């Protein structure tokens, strides 16, 4: 593993595009070392789901269960994740279509589960 | 104060100008509401210090001591601060010409007092 360092995220839920303006809903911190600790209410699991991207968070995006179904309305909610995660400065985001293609595409990832 | 929402934040301290390939050499996080908490090691005090600037993360540099002196090589190190502020996204960095410049300039801010 080459990456080594700190890791600490603050990761974001924006209702719109990610305008400099959108309102943020929802937020929380985050921290991997020997304490997995912040606001998250899943640390060491959201601790261990970034460590297995290995720095490519397009990785926190799978596949959604076939059977799911969602409207296609377009009202776009978007992700953000900063910081640093083992050494390495991360700033990543993702806009979604809306909340429920964004609970699709997102797993039960404990990343976002917040 | 027009300014109102989740207040969740991670700052680091970076070796060089803040290229993405840069060694990171610490972060805190820090999160602002009923609690004050994180790895910061003063969490309230910089809490209070962000809401001091009123958004405004250049308010946190102030005119330094000005008995204070530094040596003048060139060795510089990025502040950086990256999140939500009382519902607003923050992505704020600054850099300084060296270690003695960003003390001299920092105050002994909670901020970046870690």
């Amino acid at each position: 593993g080459s990456a080594h360092g700190p890791s600490a995220m603050v990761f974001t839920v924006i209702q719109g595009s990610g305008e400099p303006t959108d309102t943020v809903l929802r937020a929380t911190t985050l921290s991997c070392a020997y304490t997995a600790e912040g606001t998250h209410p899943a640390p060491r699991a959201a601790c261990d789901a970034l460590n297995a991207t290995d720095g490519e968070l397009n990785r926190l995006l799978a596949a959604p269960d076939p059977s799911l179904v969602c409207p296609m309305y377009f009202d776009p909610v978007t992700v953000t994740a900063d910081g640093v995660l083992n050494g390495r400065r991360v700033a990543w985001k993702h806009t979604f279509s809306n909340t429920c293609v964004m609970s699709a595409n997102l797993n039960s990832n404990p990343v976002y589960a917040f």
